[PDB]
C-alpha cells in the first residue's frame, strides 16, 4: 500500500471483516468455565433444579462448534452475493451478520437465555464465511499487481490481528469475569460498526466494475482514487484484456466445474493449498503446547502467558511474511513454511517420545512449538489466501472462492473433532502424520503452483496452461 487511500481502503476493510473471523474463532476456548457456569445458572433460574453433565457436555459441544458449520453455510453463500453486490456491498451486508449477533449476545444475561448465544454463533460464522470468501477479492481486485502480495496479505494479518486481540481480552483478568463475558462477546460488533460507518468512503474494487459491469467510467474514478496519479491507461487495458480474454474462453460457473478443462488445476491447486492449511498439524501444536510448557518448568500459572506469547510470535512472523511476499515470492515462502512446518513436527515428535527419559528435552520441544507457530504463520497461513486470487480469472474467481472455502472450513471442523480421538488412538505419532502431510502438501506445491508475483491474471493463466 503506496497510496494513502489505498492504505486506508485496505485497513477499513480488513479490520471489520477479517477481524470477525479471527475473534469469532478464538474468543470461546479460554474462558470456557465462565460460560458453563452461566448456562447452569440459567437452566437453575428456569427450571428450579440442576441438569445432566451430558447436557452441559452437549450444549458446549453446539456452541463451539456451529461457527465452522456457519463458516461453511456462509463460503458456500458468498456466491449468491459476490457478484450481485460486488466486493463492495457484499462486505457491506456482512456486517449486517456481524452487528445483530452481536447485539443478541449483548442483551443475552439480561435476557436469560443462552440460545441467543447459541443462534448468534451460528450467525456470525455465517458473517466469518461470508468475510473469508469476500474480503480476499476486494483486496486483491484493488491493489496493483506490484503491491497485490502485501494488500492481498493484509487478510491473514488482520485475522491474527482478531485472534490476538481475542485471546488478550478473553484472558480471566481482563474480560472473563462472570459479569464481564456479556462485552467480551459483544464487543465483536465495534469493529463492524466502523467498518459500516468508513467502507462506504472508499471505491468498489475497479476490476469487477469495468470486466463485470461494464461501467468503464466509475473504474476510472476510482482507479484515479486508488491509484493517485501516475497512469491508468495501462492498468485499464490489462482489465480489458482480461475481460475480452475471459468473454472468448469462458468462465467458471459451479455447474460445469469439470467442462472448463483449462483451470482444472488451478481448481486442485488451490484445494490442495487450503486443506493442507487446516490438515497440517496447527491443531495438534495448540492440544500439545499445554502439556510442553509445564514439562518445560512452566507452572500452571503461565501456561497462558506463553499462549500470549505465541499469538506474538504469530502477528509478528504474519506481518514479516505480508512484506516478504513481494520480495522473496509467493512459492518460495509456501516451501520455507510447509518445510519449517515439517521439520518442527518430526522434532517434536522425537522429543514427545523421548521427554520422560531426558527433561533436558524440553528446552527443544518448546522450541520446536513456537517453530511450528513462526512456520506455519509465515508460510502456510497468508500466502494460500494471496495465491487463492491470483491464479483465477474474474468471473470464474466467485465459483472458485465458493469451492475453496467449503473446502477449507469443511476440513477445519472434520480435523477439529477427530484429533481428539486420535491423539489418543495413536499416541505422539500423530505429530508423524501431521509432518507427513505437510511434507506431501510441499512436495504437490513444489510441482505444481508456479511462481506468480508480479504477474498480471492473464500472464498466470498462461502458465498454468502450459504446466498441462
Ligand atoms: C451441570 C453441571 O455441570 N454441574 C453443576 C456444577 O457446576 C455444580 O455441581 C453445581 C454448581 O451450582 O451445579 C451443577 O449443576
Amino acid at each position: 500500500r503506496l497510496q494513502p487511500t489505498l492504505l486506508l481502503a485496505t485497513l477499513s476493510a480488513a479490520f471489520g471483516s477479517a477481524f470477525q473471523y479471527g475473534y469469532n474463532l478464538s474468543v470461546v476456548n479460554t474462558p470456557h468455565k465462565v460460560f458453563k457456569s452461566f448456562y447452569n445458572e440459567t437452566y437453575f433460574e428456569r427450571h428450579a433444579t440442576f441438569m445432566d453433565g451430558k447436557l452441559m457436555l452437549l450444549l458446549w459441544s453446539c456452541t463451539v462448534s456451529m461457527f465452522p458449520l456457519g463458516g461453511l453455510l456462509g463460503s458456500l453463500l458468498v456466491g449468491l452475493l459476490v457478484d450481485s453486490c460486488g466486493r463492495k456491498g457484499t462486505l457491506l451486508i456482512n456486517n449486517i451478520f456481524a452487528i445483530i449477533p452481536a447485539i443478541l449476545m449483548g442483551v443475552s444475561k439480561v435476557a436469560k437465555a443462552f440460545e441467543l448465544i447459541v443462534f448468534s454463533r451460528v450467525v456470525l460464522g455465517v458473517c466469518a464465511g461470508i468475510s473469508y470468501s469476500a474480503l480476499p477479492m476486494y483486496l486483491g481486485e484493488l491493489a496493483p499487481k506490484n503491491l497485490r502480495g502485501m494488500v492481498g496479505t493484509m487478510t491473514e494479518v488482520f485475522v491474527i490481528v482478531g485472534v490476538f486481540l481475542a485471546q488478550i481480552f478473553s484472558l480471566q483478568a481482563i474480560l472473563g469475569n462472570p459479569a464481564g463475558w456479556p462485552v467480551l462477546l459483544a464487543l465483536t460488533g465495534v469493529p463492524a460498526l466502523l467498518q459500516l460507518l468508513t467502507l462506504p468512503f472508499f471505491p468498489e474494487s475497479p476490476r469487477y466494475s469495468l470486466i463485470q459491469k461494464g461501467d468503464e467510467a466509475t473504474a476510472r474514478q476510482a482507479l484515479r482514487r486508488l491509484r493517485g496519479h501516475t497512469d491508468m491507461e495501462a492498468e485499464l487495458e490489462d482489465m480489458r484484456a482480461e475481460a475480452r480474454a475471459e468473454r472468448a474462453e469462458g468462465h467458471l460457473s459451479v455447474l460445469h466445474l469439470c467442462a472448463l478443462r483449462s483451470l482444472r488445476w488451478q481448481l486442485l491447486s488451490i484445494i490442495v493449498l487450503m486443506a493442507g492449511q487446516q490438515l497440517s498439524g496447527i491443531n495438534a501444536i495448540n492440544y500439545y503446547a499445554d502439556t510442553i510448557y509445564t514439562s518445560a518448568g512452566v507452572e500452571a500459572a503461565h501456561s497462558q502467558y506463553v499462549t500470549v506469547g505465541s499469538g506474538v510470535v504469530n502477528i509478528v512472523m504474519t506481518i514479516t511474511s505480508a512484506v516478504l511476499v513481494e520480495r522473496l515470492g509467493r512459492r518460495h515462502l509456501l516451501l520455507a513454511g510447509y518445510g519449517i512446518c515439517g521439520s518442527a513436527c518430526l522434532v517434536l515428535t522425537v522429543v514427545l517420545l523421548f521427554q520422560n527419559r531426558v527433561p533436558e528435552l524440553s528446552y527443544l520441544g518448546i522450541i520446536c512449538v513456537f517453530a511450528y507457530i513462526a512456520g506455519h504463520s509465515i508460510g502456510p497461513s497468508p500466502v494460500p489466501s494471496v495465491v487463492r486470487t491470483e491464479i483465477f480469472l474474474q468471473s470464474s474467481r466467485r465459483a472458485a472462492f465458493m469451492v475453496d472455502g467449503a473446502v477449507h472450513w469443511l476440513t477445519n471442523f472434520i480435523i477439529g473433532f477427530l484429533f481428539p480421538s486420535i491423539q489418543e488412538a495413536i499416541g505422539a505419532y500423530s505429530f508423524i502424520i501431521f509432518a507427513g502431510i505437510c511434507l506431501l502438501t510441499a512436495i504437490y506445491i513444489y510441482v505444481v503452483i508456479p511462481e506468480t508475483k508480479g504477474k498480471t491474471f492473464v500472464e498466470i493463466n498462461r502458465i498454468f496452461a502450459k504446466r498441462n
